């Protein structure tokens, strides 16, 4: 008897937030309802293909000049440019000077592993997998794990979050950066931080740059949500390019899954800010090498659709809308879950909900709260405390609220 090669593979865990949509989904009961993945929902619960989005695709449909040949390695030349000038700015010194590029990747994801990836081979050396690698504290899970699998060792964390003061630790921050060795490579997010959703104010940037700069620490930015922030595009990307301002060179991993909508299209750019023309050169041209053994080139469809929007001022401004409307309604969500929390006179403060930005609240609750809430109220989330706004309603809001109110009650 043979025995099979697969016979030692164990079970992995799995991937949790993709896991729960299943749990979701199959779920029966009726007053189930899905805070969990970070997806935009109507207030009648449901997906929302974008307007402008339908639209492009109608006309893309209707384009019999089109063909499927394949794109060029590094992507839709047109897509990677102004994808590049939606995040820099099209007054920004660095598209004048030509020390631009652009990546096209498989959504955020995609952008993160290319960039990972180049830096673990031509980053503070050759080859040098133990340049310290800085994420935030707490942090979206997938950053270790992209950073871990491109072969950087030593993954450390900044403080960012204060449980007792429920905002951001700047001094925590800025003490972890003074510490930080030089070179070391911090992941940033732009704005709409995931899962805190708390964000430095223009100030606080400012001394963070200050001391990254002075250290020589890379900005590795992940913006997955420009817009979201403030529903306002060209503030939510303040940050990026306050540093692009200051003379650092960065990387900026760009996602369009969540402001265009396009999540299964896998749409995403990795731009790239060189001090000079000559090396944004030599740059791509090594990116080339890592995308082609990875995925080849690139899909056309998401960036097709991205493309035109971004070109076509009409098109761009009717999307400018449609973000808005998203960013919009889950302002007025956080006012109304607040109120009822409050009205419940539910133990503690809210403040908070109201306070953070994005699609994500980082509520506060103990993990023993959360399977309370999801096993006897049905109302799936992160075990974190994490909840998709997005997923509230004017519908199940008092369910919510009411669950929330319980849980904390007759579980604390
Ligand atoms: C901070 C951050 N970066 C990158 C990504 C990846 O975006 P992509 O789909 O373009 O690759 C996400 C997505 N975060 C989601 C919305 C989903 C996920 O975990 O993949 C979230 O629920 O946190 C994110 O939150």
């Amino acid at each position: 008897a043979p025995p099979s090669v697969f016979a030692e593979v164990p079970q992995a865990q799995p991937v949790l937030v993709f896991k729960l949509i299943a749990d979701f989904r199959e779920d029966p009961d009726p007053r189930k309802v899905n805070l969990g993945v970070g997806a935009y929902r109507t207030d009648d619960c449901q997906p929302w293909v974008l307007p402008v989005v339908r639209k492009v695709e109608q006309r893309i449909a209707n384009n019999s000049s089109l063909n499927h040949e394949y794109l060029p390695i590094l992507g839709l030349a047109e897509f990677r440019t102004c994808a590049s000038r939606l995040a820099l700015g099209d007054d920004s010194p660095a598209l004048q000077e030509k020390r631009v590029g652009g990546v096209q990747s498989l959504g955020g994801t995609g952008a993160l592993r290319i960039g990972a990836e180049f830096l673990a081979r031509w980053y503070n050396g050759t080859n040098n997998k133990d340049t310290p690698v800085y994420v935030s504290s707490p942090t979206w899970e997938n950053h270790n794990g992209v950073f871990t699998t491109a072969g950087f060792k030593d993954i450390r964390s900044y403080r960012y979050w204060d449980t007792e003061k429920r905002g951001l630790d700047l001094q925590g921050f800025l003490s972890d950066l003074e510490n930080a060795p030089e070179f070391s490579i911090f992941v940033l997010h732009a704005c709409a931080h995931n899962p805190t959703g708390t964000d430095p104010t223009p100030e606080q940037w400012k001394q963070i740059a200050s001391v990254m700069k002075r250290r020589f620490l890379f900005p590795f930015f992940d913006s997955a949500y420009q817009g979201f922030a403030s529903g306002n595009l060209e503030k939510d990307a303040w940050a990026i390019r306050y540093f692009v301002s200051e003379g650092f060179e960065l990387f900026c991993a760009q996602s369009f899954s969540k402001n265009f909508g396009l999540y299964n299209e896998r749409v995403g750019n990795l731009t790239v800010v060189a001090k000079e023309p000559d090396s944004i050169l030599r740059v791509l041209s090594q990116m080339q090498k890592i995308v082609r053994v990875t995925w080849s080139n690139p899909p056309a469809q998401g960036a097709r659709i991205v493309a035109r929007t971004l070109s076509d001022p009409e098109l761009f401004h009717e999307w400018t809308g449609n973000v808005k409307t998203m960013a919009d309604r889950i302002l007025s969500m956080r006012s109304e879950l607040r109120a009822r929390l409050e009205a419940l006179k539910t133990p503690g403060t809210w403040n908070h909900i109201t306070d953070q930005i994005g699609m994500f609240s980082f509520t506060g609750l103990n993990p023993k709260q959360v399977e309370y809430l999801i096993n006897q109220k049905h109302i799936y989330l992160l075990p974190s405390g994490r909840i998709n706004m997005c997923g509230l309603t004017t519908k199940n809001l008092d369910y919510v609220a009411t669950s929330i109110h319980e849980a904390v009650t007759k579980i604390q």
